[PDB]
């Protein structure tokens, strides 16, 4: 469900996120992956313009500072 | 490193795995973290061909369909 969970075009930045986790909290996952994919995914799954923004801030980045850039 | 770890464009599918893995046993990932990159990212993070194709075989291959799929 979730590689498919890609970011809607119009969409604010939070909505991609609030889907992303509802999602994996349907698949149960880890804290341990819900680190791992947000690091990896959640940038790749994204829309361009959010995209460009979250390669460039960088893994590392925490969930505000990543919500911070996509406003 | 593993975001990065995109698939070179005139290499055997099978060597973008042989790298995507030991790049894991780099970062130390849970056998529960390797399978869960597996359905997603190893897919989005290869060559349009061979990303098809694995968009198409589907999530639940097994990394053996995977790779026969790739030849």
């Amino acid at each position: 469900s979730i590689l498919d969970i890609r970011q809607g075009p119009k969409e604010p930045f939070r909505d991609y996120v609030d889907r992303f986790y509802k999602t994996l909290r349907a698949e149960q996952a880890s804290q341990e992956v819900k680190n791992w994919m947000t690091e990896t995914l959640l940038v790749q799954n994204a829309n361009p313009d959010s995209k460009t923004i979250l390669k460039a801030l960088g893994p590392g980045a925490t969930l505000e500072e990543m919500m911070t850039a996509c406003q």
